[PDB]
Order: C-alpha cells, then sequence, then structure tokens
C-alpha cells in the first residue's frame, strides 16, 4: 500500500476533538457562522446538522474543499446528531425566519415544535455542552431550549441584541467618524422591536453622550439620535426587503460570542438569559443584558443602572415576551 | 453639534491604500468578500452588480458586521467611480454552467458582459491588479487582457488555484495528512482538460511516483487517478448537492488576494500567458505554477513535465487556444 | 545559473507599499518589531541601530523566522537609505531608566540623540507618520515634532497607551472581567504625574463613579488609588524585577500602528499637541484620547474633566513645558 | 463591595482551563515562545517557571500588562510547578547555553542533571501533556526526557530541526526570489553539526532543483548550494557572535510546532523522535525525521528516500549522537 510505503505509523489514535462545535442548520446564517468560525481558528471539528440531505453534503464538501487555507482539520455532516457527538458548542440556527413586513414574534409555534425535536438529541450527545440559540424569536427560543435541555441556565445562551448592540456601533460610527470598537452604547431587551437603547451609557472614550445632549434619544432630540435606534429596530426587515435574508451580520456576531466562550475570555456581551430578579421581574423571562461570557456560558450578569424611562422601556419589553412566553406548552 | 461637542478636527481628503473590489454579488462574490474581510486584506472593499437592491442589501449586511472587522470603509454602487484606486479587482460577475453543462459554454455571455465590466474597471483604478474568477477562467483572464490592454502580470486568473487545493484535500484524507504537508499540482484548464502532474506529488519531498511508478495510470493498484477525476468533477457534484459552489473558491480566491496583497511571491498554479513553453506558439492562457505579489504574476515557474504530462498539457492548451478562435472583439 | 532554469522572469518590479521601520534595536525595539511581524502589518520591516554587530544579529533571528511570517523582507542598516518609502517610522533609540531613575532624567541623552535621527528619518520618508516611544516621550514628541518640520498629525507620541492598557488590566483583575470590556483612560505625561479619569471609568456602560461616588479618593474604602498608583509604578516594578520592560510596550506600540497602517480611526489616548485645549496656552504635547488612523492624529475627543481632573491635568501640562521651553537644538 | 455592585454573580466560579501551555524557562528563549505562543492565540492559559523568583515575576508582568491587545486571559508564574496544573503542552527551554565556539552536545551533562528535576514535577502536574523539548541538545533530551517522564514516546517531542529546515528554506527563497513557504527543503538528523539537507528532496512547485542542478550541494556545485547547509549549520553561532544569543527564530519555530499539536492539524515537521529500526539505526537514537504532529504528538513518521550519501551522512548523525547518549546515567 502506497501510504505505508511512505509511512511508517506509530500510533492507531481515533482522534476524539478537544475544541468541537456544531452548527444546527445550514441555511445562510448557519452557513454565515460555519465559515466565520472556520476563518476565526475556533474550532478542530465542525460538525453540521440538518434535515436536507442533498444541501447538507454539498455544503460540507464546499467546506472541505478549502481546507488548504483552514486550520480546522475535521467538518462532518449528518442529519443523524451522533455526528455532533463531544461538541463543547452547539449552534442552533434551525426554523422558520419572518417574511418582509413580519414580526419575528409570528414564528414561535413554528420554531418551538423544531426544538422539541432538535434540543433532546443534542443533549444526548453533548450533554456537557453550550447551547446557543439563534433561531427566532431569540429570547422565547432560549427559554425553550432551556426547559427542553434540562441544563442550568448558564449553559443555555441567546444571541439576543448581541447585534443589534454591533449594528448601533456601526452607526454611531458612521455619525461620529469614529471606529465602533471606540463607540460604545448597549442595545438590551428583546432582540426585537421593543428592543432598549441605553442612552445613559452611550459614550466615546468614557465622554457620555448624554452629557453632551441631556435630550439624547428622546423626541425633543435636535439630532434625532432616536432615530439611530430605530435603524437598529429596522436593520433586519431593510436587509430582507433589499437581499431577501440577512447573513454575514449574524454570522460575525455568533462567531463572536463563539469565540468568547472557546477561549473563556469573559468579556461582556447583550445576550439573552434569565432576568428573574431584575429591575422587578418576577417570571422567568429571558431577554438581553450585559454579561460575562467564558467558558462556562453566563457566569455573572451586570447590573445597568438604566433611568426610569430606559427601565420603563424595559420593563415593557419583558412584558411582551412574557405576553407571548406564558401560553407557550411543549 | 453633538459630534463638535465631542471632538475637535484637527486635520483637513486621502486616498485608500489597501482598496480590494469585487464585481458580482452572487454567491461567488460575497464568499471572495467575507473571506477577504475576515483575513484583514483590505482598508477599504467595494462591491459593484447590476441589480441594485441585492448589491444595496449584501453592503449593508457586511457593514453591519463592522464591529467584528478590520476594514473600515464598504461601499458599493452600479457605477465603477466606487471602484477608484483599486490596488486589486476582483471578477466574478457573469452565467454559471447548468448541471451538465461545461464551462466553456459560458464563453459568449461571459464575454459580452466582460466587453462592459472590462473598460469600467480599468477606468478608475490604475494601479489594480485583475483577479478573473467567472468562467471559462483561462479564456476569460485571455479576455480580459485583451480587452483590458493591460500588459501580462497585471491579469490573473484564479485557475487551477482550487483544483490543486482540492487535489491536496484528497490526497490528505488519502494519507492522513494536513492539506498544507501534501504537495501536488493540477494544471492546465479549470475544467475538464485539467492535468496532474503526478511526477510532483510527494509529501516531505518524497515523490508517490518513486514509490509507485504506476501512480496515476490505469495500472495503478489504489486508482490515484481517480483521484484527479475527482477533482474534475468537484464542481459538478457540489452544483449538484447544493445547486452552486462558493466556499472553496472565496478561500482559493482570498489565498491569491493575500500573496498579492502582502506581495508574498509564493507559488500558485493560476492563468497566465504560456507562449514560449511546452512548444505552445499561440497566446494561451492556462494554470502553471506562477510566483504572485504586489504587482501580479511576475516570474513563471517552469515545471519539468514528463512526456505524458507535458501531451496532455499541450491538448488542455489546444483545447482553449480552439474556444479562444471562437472569440470576437 | 539554477534560478534562471526554474524560473522565467516576466518583468524588472519597481518600492513596498506597507513599510514600517523600527529604530532601536533594544529589547524594545525587538519587541515592537516581533508584535509587528506577528500582526501582519508590514510588507518590509527595516531596523537601524548604531551598534552594527547587535543590529545585524537581531536582522537575522527575525529573518530565519521567515517561512512562520508573512513579511516578506525585512532588513537592516546603520544607514538610513535603508528605511527609504516607510509608512510608519517607530523610534524606540535612547537611554532608558536604570531602577529608581526619573523618564524626565533622560531628557538630554535623547535630545541629543534625535538631533540625528530625525533629519536622517525625514530624508528618506518625508511622507511618514513618526511614532515615538522613547522618553521622556511627551517632550521627544515635541522635539522630533519641530526637528522634523511635520505637520503635529504625522508625530505621534506612544504617551500614556500603555498606561491606560494597565489600568484597565488591573481593573479586570479586581472585577473578574476581560481588560477589552473593562473601560478607562490615564491621560497627562507618560510619567508620575499622569491622570486617572475616573469619570469615565466603566463596564457596559455603567460608571464605577456612579456606583461608588468616592471613587479614586482618599476616602475610597477599596482604595482604587492604588490601582493609578500602581499604573504609575509599573515600569519601576518591572525594572526592579526584570531590569527593563519589553513585552507590554511593544504590544502597546503595535495596536497603535495597527490603527495607523489599517486606517482604522479607533481612539487611543497617546501624545499630541494640546494647545487650545483645557486652559493650555503653548506647544505642549501629553497624552488626550485621540483618533489615529493613515494621516495620524486627525481629531481629538474633549473629555469633561472635573475641576480636580483637569487641575491634575494643566499641573501634568506644567511640569512637561517647565523642561520642554529650555531645550536647545 | 464595589464589584457585588457592579456585577451579579450566577455561578461558583470553578476554573479550569482547556488550552493551557506552560513553558519552563523565562531566558530569552522561553519568552520568545511565550510572546509567539500569545500572539498565535493558541492557548487560554500560559503559566512560567523558573527558578529566579524576580526575573520570572517581572516577566510573568510584563506580558499580564499586555493583556488588553491579547486573547489569553490568565497568565501565571511560581517557582513551584502546581502553577502548571493540567497543561496540555509543556515546552522545556531551560538549562544552560553554548558559549561561542562550544557545542551544543557539550551541555549535555548539566542540562541532564536539570531535566532529572524538572521532568517528573511537569509530569506530576500535567499528566495528559505532550512534553516539547527545547533545552540543547535536544535530540539527546527528548531521549532523556522520554525515559524519565514515562510517557509514550508519542509525547515526548523535540523542536529538532523545525528550525534548521526554516533557516534552510529562507536562504532558499533569498537565492531563489520565492517565499520560504514556497521552497521546500528538509534538514533532517542532528539539530546541531551534524545535520544533513536532503538535496533530493529540495523543490519549488515540484521541480527536483537536483534534477536540474546535478552538482546541487557538492563541490563541484557552480553556485555553491552547499554553503546554504553551511550556514545553516552555523546559525546559531553567527547569531551568538552578533547578538549574543538567539530567540526570536526558535521561538517562532517553537510556537509553530505548537500549533500543530493544540489544533491537532497533523502537519509534517523536521523533529526529534526515536529513529531505531529506520536506516539501519540498532539502538535508542533520538534525532529529526519528518514526522505528522498533532494532539496524541507524533503519530506517525515519513520514510524519506535518500541518497546513498545522505542516508551515510544520517547514519552518521546518528552515530554522533549515541556517541555521547550511550554514557548517560540517570
Ligand atoms: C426537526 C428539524 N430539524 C431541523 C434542522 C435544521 C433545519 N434547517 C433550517 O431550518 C435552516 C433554515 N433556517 C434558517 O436558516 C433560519 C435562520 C433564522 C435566523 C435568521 C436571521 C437572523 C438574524 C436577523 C434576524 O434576527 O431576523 C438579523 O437581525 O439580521 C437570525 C436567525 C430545519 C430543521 S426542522
Ligand atoms: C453588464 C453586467 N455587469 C455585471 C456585473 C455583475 C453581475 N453579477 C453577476 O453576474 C452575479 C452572479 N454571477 C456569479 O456569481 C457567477 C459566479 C461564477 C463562478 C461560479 C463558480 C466558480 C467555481 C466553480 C466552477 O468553476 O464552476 C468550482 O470549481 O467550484 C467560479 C466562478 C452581472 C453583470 S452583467
Ligand atoms: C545617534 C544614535 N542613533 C541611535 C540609533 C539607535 C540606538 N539604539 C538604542 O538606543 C537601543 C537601546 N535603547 C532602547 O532600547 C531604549 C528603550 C526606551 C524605552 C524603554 C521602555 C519603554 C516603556 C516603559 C516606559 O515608558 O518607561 C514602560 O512604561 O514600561 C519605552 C521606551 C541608539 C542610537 S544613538
Ligand atoms: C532545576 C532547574 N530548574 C530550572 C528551570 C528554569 C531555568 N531557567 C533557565 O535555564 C533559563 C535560561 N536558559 C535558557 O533560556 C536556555 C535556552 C536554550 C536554547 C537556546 C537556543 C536555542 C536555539 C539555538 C540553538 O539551538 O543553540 C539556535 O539554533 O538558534 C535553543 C535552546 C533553570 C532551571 S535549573
Amino acid at each position: 500500500a502506497l501510504k505505508d510505503q511512505l509511512i511508517v505509523n506509530l500510533l492507531k489514535e481515533e482522534q476524539v476533538p478537544q475544541n468541537k462545535i456544531t452548527v444546527v442548520g445550514v441555511g445562510a446564517v448557519g452557513m454565515a457562522c460555519a465559515i466565520s468560525i472556520l476563518m476565526k481558528d475556533l474550532a478542530d471539528e465542525l460538525a453540521l446538522v440538518d434535515v436536507i440531505e442533498d444541501k447538507l453534503k454539498g455544503e460540507m464538501m464546499d467546506l472541505q474543499h478549502g481546507s488548504l487555507f483552514l486550520k480546522t482539520p475535521k467538518i462532518v455532516s449528518s442529519k443523524d446528531y451522533s455526528v455532533t457527538a463531544n461538541s463543547k458548542l452547539v449552534i442552533i440556527t434551525a426554523g422558520a425566519r419572518q417574511q418582509e413586513g413580519e414580526s419575528r414574534l409570528n414564528l414561535v409555534q413554528r420554531n418551538v415544535n423544531i426544538f422539541k425535536f432538535i434540543i433532546p438529541n443534542v443533549v444526548k450527545y453533548s450533554p456537557q455542552c453550550k447551547l446557543l440559540i439563534v433561531s427566532n424569536p431569540v429570547d422565547i427560543l432560549t427559554y425553550v431550549a432551556w426547559k427542553i435541555s434540562g441544563f442550568p441556565k448558564n449553559r443555555v445562551i441567546g444571541s439576543g441584541c448581541n447585534l443589534d448592540s454591533a449594528r448601533f456601533r456601526y452607526l454611531m460610527g458612521e455619525r461620529l467618524g469614529v471606529h465602533p470598537l471606540s463607540c460604545h452604547g448597549w442595545v438590551l431587551g428583546e432582540h426585537g422591536d421593543s428592543s432598549v437603547p441605553v442612552w445613559s451609557g452611550v459614550n466615546v472614550a468614557g465622554v457620555s453622550l448624554k452629557s453632551l445632549n441631556p435630550q439624547l434619544g428622546t423626541d425633543a432630540d435636535k439630532e434625532q439620535w432616536k432615530d439611530v435606534h430605530k435603524q437598529v429596530v429596522d436593520s433586519a426587515y431593510e436587509v430582507i426587503k433589499l437581499k431577501g435574508y440577512t447573513s454575514w451580520a449574524i454570522g460575525l456576531s455568533v462567531a463572536d460570542l463563539a469565540e468568547s466562550i472557546m477561549k473563556n475570555l469573559r468579556r461582556v456581551h447583550p445576550i439573552s438569559t434569565m432576568i428573574k430578579g431584575l429591575y422587578g421581574i418576577k417570571e422567568d423571562v429571558f431577554l438581553s443584558v450585559p454579561c460575562i461570557l467564558g467558558q462556562n456560558g453566563i457566569s455573572d450578569v451586570v447590573k445597568v443602572t438604566l433611568t426610569p424611562d430606559e427601565e420603563a422601556r424595559l420593563k415593557k419589553s419583558a412584558d411582551t415576551l412574557w405576553g407571548i412566553q406564558k401560553e407557550l406548552q411543549f
């Protein structure tokens, strides 16, 4: 055999991966997550799962052909969740997505039914993984993943407002002529229409914009900064309208969260977690607050001091989600 | 204004220094784009297409990921003025082959498109290299060269960089070695007439043909020729499963973009003019190993081919030359 | 020749596009060099020093790692012709402080050395950005500005970029949060008179001073003032233990190089002329938050300092102008 | 406390790192290894060990102060090996180094005695690690570390000729005007004076340079390519003469090996391993041959086809190392 003439084998060695990530769903979002994760060298094995077998195999092969240009030496796929065994991180991107001009909340029942199949299968093969929920409505679906999985809450994370905040900082940076990395500001609450821009924390170099413009973000704002948050809220709708769907920004947002988890960075991200206790919330509502994210998922939450107006808006985001969540059966 | 309360401007207009343009925002163009962005190759990225909503949507979606990137300006337009001062312009526009359709069947459609795109590209970017991805890529690199009037060093086809990456992937799987450490060259047409250079296939400098002189022949007990067949068939297998290909070509193009933008002078199997070599007397473009840097292809490696390998490469050349005789400018 | 048997040359090429020069191959210069190489910032790296053996050895040692890098030309000489066409020239030459010695004590030794260095740099790269790292950095940025004849945007001092990084590290350790998510600014002189801006210290936009009004004062139960004291004493503590500092300043300088080379327009606390701010009427350079990109410092952020914070800064200011006004060169 | 006003803890912090690397020795080589590893984002924790307390703490602090610019969230150090617990990779750079005009082989008794202390303490706290030997003479010290550790031979790796080959490829590329990445050539055998340039394997794009110039590497060679190997052999001595020591190139070479190990790449490197049973060698000689390197260390060896002269030179390298190795007591 040519291989045995060339190479003396010293070790048989089932190569059990140490930094494996699974992406469930090979729609545009799943594949954007996949490419971003591959190009950030976060995983030693990447597994893809879907129910459409030709599509799944083709995406896998397409990725495999780029292996020379990557540093992820095993890429695998199957409809069978055994392919997902030993994942540190499992990212769920499966489900229906909103039409142009349709709320994410309109997807809830269809994606809950899907999660009733997906989540136990994931947990069966990787009982100690962190789950990262991307599917919409992400705050509710993170609650549902949590209830279905039986995992402790630190290990069930929603991608939440990591992207809304990235969008906010992009638009802020465009207005100011400063890189988004140096423009700070937080969008919290629902990943959707009722998200809350925290005007009180918006700053560059520690200089609060609200101290320079007391009306910042209100109707009375002469520069109408509220329209920056409106743009954040409308972003998905606009991109859907233009291109049909969104993919690249969310892929990058998800890869950013995967990086904090896989590298134990303990950076702070606005992501969906259980907020029972804070700002007077008594039910098991999940929504985005700033969380410390690392190898054990969400270990700590930053307590933002919200103005009465910001707290009011966040109470209302919380109310909207509990309004849908409450009726659920699964 | 708030901006002026916060920031004192101290300085008056700069050219981007490391700009890349991608023409075409299909799956291939956008895969090139995301790969280039994630490799930090450019200080400005421009996208061009003819479908305006789709173009704006793609631009916006990349823009929204700016926090996670180091490319501070992403722009798009149907108008080529947006591409001004590019160092590299990557062309991914055109028709794509159906299942069972040869890339060579795309030539008249993509030539007509190139007659528009190429003069508009070169107009605004005096320092650019032209990297052609659209198919048939060897023929279209010749077409881009003829229309642009650029010198040959500046007009590069993505060629067999991807075919060779595929070959090395498949070889790696057979041998249990990373593709980076598995060496082997697929030359000629990026298509059905490509040529696997068995004489050069090696790990750690050890020629696999020296261990098995039957390597890659019908007598080969391990049928290594099927690795090359899988290379030839790979686009059509992926097309059949997924409907198109994107990720691997995107990564292959970003690999070439890296060598050009960083002046690396790595060797790649990419489409260039081969008149003068292997008894080829006409202006045929096809893949040979080329040294690629900031001025494009500055040098060509003269691969010593066996008589059979050389005849296969000349057959690829003849096929491509035949199609070139169909071209009308 | 073997080269010509293997390779056919297409053209005789021109000048690098992303060249960086490091002046000084002491521990700081080489830490800047390796960090720059590992961040893929330059297509050419040039080293200059006056100790020829040491210079050649450092260059060779870097060259020997080229396989693992993507910087295709690494060069060195005592002669500044080697620095031609640099985009960025980083000056790390000069005396460094012994244990217990003040940075201000270095001033006449390093001013003398800059009288030789700066005109030679400007002769070969008249369009470069100058990044001054030698100490006292605020005064030596002034000196390089005056000698070079460059506009102020192109003469930048590393300033408090490192001090702020140290602050964010110490803050991170106290809070159990990555420094990337812990925000706070140390401004003014890169030395004992630096100013911690307590009003701006925050995580996720939540002001630490709002939670603890006495933050940074003597009444502070947790003595956060000690964090700024540790920042001030950092270089001295490290010098006492190891004899010098290198890694952190090297990384800090590479971070600034990254913003400049990739035109990122991030905000950094670096030395620039602050005449017109905080009741400063003279040509003083010290650290404020600056937007840094391909033309150097284009913009300054106006930090709203408390009366005590501003007093501390106008004191940092006065300390530096005392010396600066009387320099002869 | 302020931390508790700011942050609500949700999870009891049982932190155990997943991708920890330890560097023993904070000399120039050790610290070059460290900064290179930090800048390649290979580890979630970096531990340093030495016996000089102040120098150790200074180096650790200096790295820590750059944390903002890195993605390695915990950097620690101690004279005590408890600090190294749970390492996946431990890199040994400790020991005497050669003076100008002294052979690496002359360091053997000093560094064997040091290894008798270091190696048992490393394996005490990191039972899962790969051991990467950098100290000299590296080939013999890999053998020694193997015998002392009780590890299987796949997990005890010498940095070997990974550097000599990188030097060879740099000089080659300089001559041809090609990036070293595309200039292929192998230097095998001792990391030292008896190393063997494999001229028969030297190629660009699969084109043998020896087929073009049959005299390649011999004295009759008009272009004197043998001088390239001579420069490889003399590299350390030349740089030591000029600069006092070497650091950057070995640091990058070690980080290259660490990347293949930590990311399970299965790339081929010329590194120190047992060669008993190849080329007629009958004793437990360790030297560099091309090896496949991954998460379990060296799993496979490539059998290079050498010319009779190349093979004789390799056999001679083995004989030289055995001549020193057979006298060792530990
Ligand atoms: C039993 C079963 N098992 C499986 C297994 C796999 C699959 N496979 C799929 O379902 C793949 C197709 N589905 C998608 O890709 C949905 C993507 C959702 C999405 C879209 C956009 C954004 C970001 C966006 C916004 O928030 O709207 C913004 O803000 O930009 C976030 C999330 C189906 C089943 S059924
Ligand atoms: C006047 C005008 N100006 C414009 C400007 C823009 C556009 N825009 C588009 O045309 C966008 C849509 N077109 C595509 O995306 C074509 C991609 C071609 C492709 C596909 C696959 C592979 C690799 C593959 C293989 O070789 O088959 C393998 O080997 O995997 C290579 C190349 C149209 C016009 S019209
Ligand atoms: C006519 C002539 N031309 C030349 C050309 C070259 C040279 N070459 C050298 O002088 C090389 C040796 N010199 C050094 O390396 C000086 C390092 C300065 C330093 C040290 C520490 C920190 C950071 C530190 C802090 O800021 O204090 C902290 O905060 O950690 C910053 C800066 C001499 C001459 S003479
Ligand atoms: C009981 C004890 N425990 C400890 C623990 C720590 C320490 N600490 C130190 O010993 C620190 C100082 N020692 C060094 O740093 C030695 C570096 C060796 C080196 C130098 C150069 C090259 C590459 C080079 C070439 O091969 O020569 C080329 O080819 O370029 C390779 C290897 C002492 C003790 S004692």
